């Protein structure tokens, strides 16, 4: 009496999306071929940025799928009340807030949510990854690798596997899917704001400097940005061109005469010899954008939500927060046509493809404003 569903991918869209239909009655499973990150045994906790922002609609989003623990696992979540710009004589200027902005720990939030599974009917299957799909009009058999084989049958299958989603190259066999990818030249790297020694009064915390801003260092063509945590550090994250920062990795002191210049103003709170070794220890990661249409196999056997769907850029565009309003578009589709995943699936491609070709226009138009168009004389060095 009840239908079956396989998640693949148990990241925070993933996540999500189990929470979302075990509420709804339907029997989840949710697989990954990474380990649990709960266990500190693994190593690699498939971990993009130490924290994000998460903006009024994502909360929301989240929110009606988990009125409960929306409060216990949004706690330490910080505000950010509006940007703080900090120019080349590290002057700094407050621009406030259409939509607000949390900072959130990832590898917390991605946790939160799989232990608000357990008290679930969800099963986790870890360890387990998707290598095959089988499309009958009936049921999908899934083929997973362990370890050395083994499958499973099931009404509809998710994919929620991020951006070189296997269930989206599966679905390719069965639909005809325009389907495109780019990589850019856009590449990060993950520095360190370590806290005062000394609760700071007017922070509320031991904050190096305002934690109710999301710090903003714009320069052109390169960007440095920090969001605080909950401990009174900042998580700080640089953004630049692959060349630019190939060319620097070069010569030890090149990368530090190059901070020291741009980001005169965090010499004092970031340790700057350590900030360099964090620049050349750069693990290279592929930085890809892609998109998908449909989103679903005909008949309401499969769709795609998250990075499987639509893997924007980072910081322009909003990854996570599109994957939760993803689920949250679904669901309330899944209501108004009463169950027929058939009749909601097929809407959902219409509505969220219209969506998600303006979404992707205003991580453009975001990338302009605040990277590309930079020529003024406070935001560029003249030597
Ligand atoms: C540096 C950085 C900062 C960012 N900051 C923000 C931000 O502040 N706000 C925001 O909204 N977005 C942000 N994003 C974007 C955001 O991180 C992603 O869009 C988001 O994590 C997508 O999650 P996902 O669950 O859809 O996919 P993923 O995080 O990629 O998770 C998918 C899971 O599927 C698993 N998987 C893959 N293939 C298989 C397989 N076939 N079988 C089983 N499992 C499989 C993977 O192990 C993975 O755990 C940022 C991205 C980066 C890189």
């Amino acid at each position: 009496m009840s239908e079956s569903v396989a998640i693949i991918g148990a990241g925070l869209v993933g996540c999500l999306a189990a929470l979302a239909f075990s509420k709804e009655g339907y029997n989840v499973t949710l697989y990954d071929f990474r380990q649990d990150p709960r266990l500190d045994t693994t190593k690699n906790k498939n971990l993009k940025s130490i924290n994000l922002a998460i903006s009024a609609r994502g909360i929301d989003a989240l929110k009606s799928i988990d009125p409960d623990a929306c409060e216990h696992i949004l706690q330490d979540m910080i505000p950010m009340k509006g940007r703080m710009i900090h120019d080349l004589k590290g002057r700094q200027e407050s621009q406030l807030y259409g939509e607000a902005i949390n900072s959130i720990n990832r590898s917390v939030l991605n946790n939160s949510l799989l232990d608000e599974l357990e008290k679930s009917t969800t099963e986790l299957k870890f360890g387990h990854k998707l290598v095959k799909i089988e499309w009958t009009d009936d049921k999908q058999i899934c083929h997973f690798a362990i370890g050395t084989p083994h499958t499973e049958k099931y009404d509809f299958v998710i994919g929620c596997d991020g951006a070189y989603s296997a269930t989206r190259s599966q679905m390719q066999r069965k639909v005809e899917m325009d389907f495109s990818q780019e990589y850019m030249n856009l590449r990060y790297i993950e520095l360190y704001i370590p806290p005062t020694e000394e609760f700071k009064p007017n922070y509320g915390g031991n904050f190096a400097i305002a934690p109710d801003h999301l710090h903003i260092w714009p320069r052109h063509k390169f960007m440095l940005i920090a969001l605080a945590n909950s401990d009174g550090s900042f998580t700080s994250t640089f953004f630049g061109s692959k060349d630019q920062i190939s060319d620097l990795i070069t010569s030890k002191s090149r990368v530090r005469e190059f901070l020291i210049e741009n980001f005169p103003d965090i010499i004092n709170i970031m340790d700057l010899d350590d900030a360099v070794k964090r620049f050349i220890t750069y693990p290279k990661e592929s930085l890809v954008c892609v998109n998908c249409k449909p989103y679903d196999v005909p008949g309401g056997k499969a769709i795609l939500l998250g990075d499987a769907a639509h893997a924007m850029v980072p910081f322009y565009g909003q990854g996570m927060n599109c994957g939760f309003e993803d689920v949250r578009i679904l669901m309330a589709l899944l209501k108004k046509h009463s169950g027929d995943r058939s009749r909601a699936f097929t809407e959902y491609t219409q509505t969220r493809h219209k969506d998600l070709v303006s979404i992707t226009e205003l991580a453009k138009r975001n990338y302009k404003e605040m990277s590309h168009d930079v020529t003024s004389k406070r935001f560029l060095l003249r030597k």
